[PDB]
């Protein structure tokens, strides 16, 4: 069969095409020791990947080798794709072509170096780079709409008609999951909890997850939370300490609808789905005001789909029809679609083969994909 | 074999690699005229001729001279065993300077030519006696008592903590407060017997305010004691007043905290995720904590400061007094670590600095 | 003398009749401040028109107000004119009218509405609104030909033969300059350089005027490119860090003559050239190949007369002689016909007078303009 | 005239507008019993009867219980004057929360009743001293350190970092790399005695590998302190090893980097259009900032981080350690701030909400 990685941001989501859910999710991170080892002949790795660091980043220094979709660290990115095709799917790549996914509007050096890495190290027989809005459409089943794909470090919007995709319509967002994360890290202080630690933020991470919402309206809710004390929640550390936060909760997704939270200039998501739209032709925009599909971890939030709807319903006309499409597995939609355009009789010519990057070099994928 | 010795502030423990317990220990002191120089036992004699000072006190070496002395001894007089032919396994103390572990891998090379070294942090053997990877040691031992945190052999050398109060200074204040009731003890020759006295019928009690009433309203706690000159003599709240000045330090005019809040706050310097495994991992060390009841009374204690839903244990082994020492026994006998024993020639090649690892 | 103003899309040039060169030329925008004052006093003002706009753009959200030639924002455009009169010209309008210009084929109410602003805000005596194409040909001293004022909203040509104007053969073009900026923009994030907000808008803006030129030939030069690196050029950004553009420089300015890069089913400006013509009688066709009056901004990327030269030369036949006429001073052609269209004695005949404006409204812009 | 206040971390500093200094500069720590409370230098000669807690630790009040005592101990026993006749200036740290800053005009308004006030942020003032409109301020102090960027009045809130490394941290990492040299400094007492080495004889090397060896290798970098009991201590390399915390974090255990790339990390999270004005004015302030060659080892580290084309200048007035309090002296005289004070019959008409004006 084909490998379908899908290397995002946050996480790591690898897999055999054909399948429904991935085989190994795991954290993107490479961590490595800051103390001094003192016991005698232990054994103590130098550097953690993957879920190693997870459970040991008591005494690590974590760090993510991608950034805003970008890679940064090309020789920690070679260590998690090790870690990927050995020690999680404990396959030899030199048997399976590989598909992996990048985010629209990228550098164009991104993409060519991952070509280099896996027909040269790897020596994959195939391979093929996709995007990762277009995948997320396979997964929905559709031909027709605009997707809006949040993750880790990019909040892009695509729209796509009957097969056709417009790049000049496309939107990218560097607002995503991560920069969330770190502004509840400042909003916390304010009550006294101090996190500061990359160990921490991942403590931080995880009440984002349990606790944080999109309020319907965030000036009567803030009015609420004043009020009475009927919005407080409680988490406990893994120290055993309970912290309470009360309006932190609503305020941390907020920055998605006002980036000027985090200080940034730009619209809001429901702004930039509405200005995509317009861009494009107006014999097309009202099936994709119907079509709205969102995707990646960061659209989990509840009450994000209720909230979508009715800010773009008051920009968008009265007579115009509104719908939010927001399946419940969208985290892994984009991995979904990936294993069904492998797992495609008409996709199988469409492959870039070793032969190819024998005689073009990595500069072939731009022509190709 | 190798050679393992203990570098106490108090006593000195010496042995081989594979027994159960150190074959010489002695209560190493050094004497110089006021019989060129005397060391051990022997020097406890004669003392009054003799100028008797303490070079480990406070767990660092701080007097070069004195120290061979101590090695010299510890070979040649306490195991008959020659230093050139077999491995010596020094134990160093926590928080040491890098110049102190230094000098001490110069003396034996050349003035003991030992063919193989290594130095080991004396926490650090404690835990490995207990066979543990991650906690934190309460070294309580005859001069100082550190707090060493250790999580998946990585030691926090910020969190390390250190206390002035041990069982040198518990005797010393069972004397002042022994006074009172019509015994003297001045004399350095009845100061063993207060220690032994110390050794013998001292508890430390679960709660302070009741044992002092229970005490006082009845001789059910009061036992007695015979001196070795033949006379008998009764002791009654001081059988728990004395162990407590290691949770109240104020007792002898201290300022510093008590043990028990000393390990909680060398807790909340680790990093948050790893203070629940050093909750449920503390090891005990020296002999300073072979009171009876000090294994129960500080697992209430640390109860009331860690959070509710955190599991405390605390880990005290029947031999903890020895547990460096055996620590340091275990070690030396891995395969692991017969091929990380300093050997002569890579001295020789680059220098003291091998024994930074 | 009669007072000037050359309403421009991204410029403001500004003057008396008569002189040869604008007084003061600056930029047409409104910045507000968006972050919080924090000092005692200051000179901290609501808003910054012009210079002092662009001086403190760090902390403001510029905003043009006249956007593809028409004015979205009727409170922001009476600031700058406020500006141009008061600060800038630092003369009263109550004792000279002025003359405003215009592109052709605009909403009939954004002539009423200037001719509302101007009789009543400043009470000038009088007013006229001229076309400014017809102001390019002034300043060239002919009567015959046909122009391509290209500015920073609209594109269009208006072919004149001996003084008379066809309509039906009117042009206009929504891809000007502005558009090409952002089109910079976009094809910069392939090498890296991420701008995104309103004031590095304009450091891309300065980009495009220093290195984008126009390549003779657009398929021969992407390979010179890719050949060897020597069309590679630095430029050194306000923070000191240095990028490189080698193949960007002639893909932006191309996005004029192939309208497609940026999503766009028009043709070409010299495709649109060549139409304009055809629709003109064929008696008047001869005079019009050669008379090509260029001006404009955007027409002042190096190489672009002789590219139209050689693309309408293939379209015509090749007895007819094409000659392109771009005078070195085109990009102030239009505020320079004004100036010699005001100093005339028979124009003034044509001023609107405030009596005649009382007694037929803000409409009179039509009957006589 | 009207009084100001500098509620700092660790020191807070108070007098009267116009005037060049403070006029009473005594410690923010209020003491309970372990007569209802001690303040400030009282509640340090009875610290042996008193829990010594801290209000501001960390900039933020978080105890508005101990303020209305340090408060009450400035205004009726330092200064000597009743608040209830002059208004008060008070400064806060910066990214405070709306509602301390809404507190702090309760609490004046009512139970001290002065005739208006007023809220500063503490960065903002040590701008005015310089007499600056645009520039970054390192506000190193006691608690916490910050690096608050102001472009022509206009503050960036998201461009704001925090450091809770400042002198409190030095001086105990100065009293542990003391006891390397057998220097036993463990009582309060003792540390007050090393918070003036730590002021007199510490310093910061332009380059640290160099001077550690020059320091190992020669006695030349050797001072000699006089303690209070007669004693003459000798340190060597120590002088430059306690300030060199705050450019190496990981010296204290700390994972954050040090203020040189906090610097360059706030200004590079600013607009690029105003990172050219941002570089060429550095304000420092704050005690902590006093170090010898603390200024020339700054513009050396942030000018490797910076484009060469660049220009980097250091601007450290020669009395920063009461900038914050100067700023506020010279704008309450000002006859231009006569205007905005925050009069009391605004806070009768409305709420507290106006201190936002
Ligand atoms: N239930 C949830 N609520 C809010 N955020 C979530 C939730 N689940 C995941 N996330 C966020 O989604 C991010 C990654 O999600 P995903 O899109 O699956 O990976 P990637 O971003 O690498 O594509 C994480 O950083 C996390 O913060
Ligand atoms: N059973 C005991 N009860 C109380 N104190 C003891 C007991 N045994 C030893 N001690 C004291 O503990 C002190 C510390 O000695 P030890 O724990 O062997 O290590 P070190 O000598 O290195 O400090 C000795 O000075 C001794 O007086
Ligand atoms: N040398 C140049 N090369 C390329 N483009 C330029 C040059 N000079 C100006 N431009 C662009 O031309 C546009 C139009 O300017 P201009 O026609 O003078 O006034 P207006 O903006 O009113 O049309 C400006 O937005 C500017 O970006
Ligand atoms: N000359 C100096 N050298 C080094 N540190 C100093 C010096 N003077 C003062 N300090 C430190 O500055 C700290 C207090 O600084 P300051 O900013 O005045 O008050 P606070 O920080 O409490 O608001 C003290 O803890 C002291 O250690
Ligand atoms: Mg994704
Ligand atoms: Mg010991
Ligand atoms: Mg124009
Ligand atoms: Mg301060």
């Amino acid at each position: 069969t084909a490998l379908v990685c899908d290397n995002g941001s946050g996480l790591v989501k690898a897999g055999f095409a054909g399948d429904d859910a991935p085989r190994a999710v795991f954290p993107s991170i490479v961590g490595r020791p800051r103390h001094q080892g003192v016991m005698v002949g232990m054994g103590q790795k130098d550097s953690y990947v993957g879920d190693e660091a997870q459970s040991k980043r008591g005494i690590l220094t974590l760090k993510y080798p991608i950034e805003h979709g970008i890679i940064t660290n090309w020789d920690d990115m070679e260590k998690i794709w090790h870690h990927t095709f050995y020690n999680e799917l404990r396959v030899a790549p030199e048997e399976h072509p590989t598909l992996l996914t990048e985010a629209p509007l990228n550098p164009k050096a991104n993409r060519e170096k991952m070509t280099q890495i896996m027909f040269e190290t790897f020596n994959v027989p195939a391979m093929y780079v996709a995007i990762q809005a277009v995948l997320s459409l396979y997964a929905s089943g559709r031909t027709t709409g605009i997707v809006l794909d949040s993750g880790d470090g990019v909040t892009h919007n695509v729209p796509i008609y009957e097969g056709y995709a417009l790049p000049h319509a496309i939107m990218r967002l560097d607002l995503a999951g991560r920069d969330l994360t770190d502004y509840l890290m400042k909003i916390l202080t304010e009550r006294g909890y101090s996190f500061v630690t990359t160990a921490e933020r991942e403590i931080v991470r995880d009440i984002k997850e349990k606790l944080c919402y999109v309020a319907l309206d965030f000036e009567n809710e803030m009015a609420t939370a004043a009020s009475s004390s009927s919005l407080e929640k409680s988490y406990e550390l893994p120290d055993g300490q309970v912290i309470t936060i009360g309006n932190e909760r609503f305020r941390c997704p907020e920055t998605l609808f006002q980036p000027s939270f985090i200080g940034m200039e730009s619209a809001g998501i429901h702004e930039t789905t509405y200005n995509s739209i317009m861009k494009c032709d107006i014999d097309i925009r009202k099936d994709l005001y119907a079509n709205n599909v969102m995707s990646g971890g960061t659209t989990m939030y509840p009450g994000i789909a209720d909230r979508m709807q009715k800010e773009i319903t008051a920009l968008a006309p009265s007579t115009m029809k509104i719908k939010i499409i927001a399946p419940p597995e969208r985290k892994y939609s984009v991995w979904i679609g990936g294993s069904i355009l492998a797992s495609l009789s008409t996709f199988q010519q469409m492959w870039i083969t070793k032969q190819e990057y024998d005689e073009a070099g990595p500069s072939i994928v731009h022509r190709k994909c």
